[PDB]
């Protein structure tokens, strides 16, 4: 993971200025878990996850069902997060993810920024805003085609 | 060019109203942005800054910032945009909206979901980068921007 030009070089710099914004850093370091029943634990019923450029899960087994899939094809090798914020019940993440397509062995850094709703403690939403199909032609897995 | 109101919108009325100066100039930048207009837009820039539609490369400079927007103001209008969410800690502001795009060529228009991120040094915008997924759009409205 290179340090981007933009990306702040301050010692306070992606780090946890909240509670909130501290439970959304833990789970950053539990998505190299690639463990679908592990991530799970983080989320409220009435919840929601979804990658942008695709469809929205609803409800926490639908999650689930969905991380559990992502985890099927691909592994987080790694997260960084180069700044996090937060306002009104909303943590913001700038990041990269290491992703890894299990089908052919390549990998791609991706580029993301996240947004997460918590409510007493627990995710109620998180969406993650990247572009599909850089990561798609880097790794030969058509995730969306 | 209808925006709905997402299912998981914020239900927190400070969630989507700027709470901060530097978050009112942000806000006052999205209204902006429906001049399409790169020369009035630029005004809101140091002259030490950067741009970057985050699936295509940077933009370093303010000329180069300038050059850009001109470039994408020839192929499309932006029609709209609602900031559902707004936010902001350690020199940063993120916004959580839609922007509704009408390509020139073609005629079609497709609502963008984006997430963004300013940082802001005495109230001009130093960095300004927008993630969202191209692809979507390309399709939607028949101009591979990318391709
Ligand atoms: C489960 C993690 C999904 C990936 C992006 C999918 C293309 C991520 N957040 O790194
Ligand atoms: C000039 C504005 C660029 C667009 C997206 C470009 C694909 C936007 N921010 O709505």
């Amino acid at each position: 993971i290179e340090q981007p030009r933009w990306a702040s070089k301050d010692s306070a710099a992606g780090a946890a200025s909240t509670p909130d914004e501290k439970i959304v850093l833990e789970f950053m370091d539990a998505l190299t878990s690639n463990d679908a029943a592990k991530l799970i634990e983080y989320f409220a019923e009435d919840t929601m996850y979804q990658n942008m450029p695709l469809p929205p899960a609803y409800g926490r087994d639908a999650v689930e069902q969905t991380l559990a899939g992502l985890f099927t094809v691909m592994s987080i090798d790694a997260v960084e997060t180069f700044h996090i914020g937060s306002s009104n019940g909303l943590v913001y993440t700038e990041r990269v993810d290491v992703l890894r397509a299990l089908p052919t062995g390549k990998s791609y850094n991706l580029s993301i920024l996240g947004v997460f709703q918590l409510t007493e403690g627990k995710i109620t939403g998180w969406r993650d805003y990247f572009d599909l199909r850089e990561f798609e032609e880097a790794v030969d897995l058509p995730l969306r085609g």
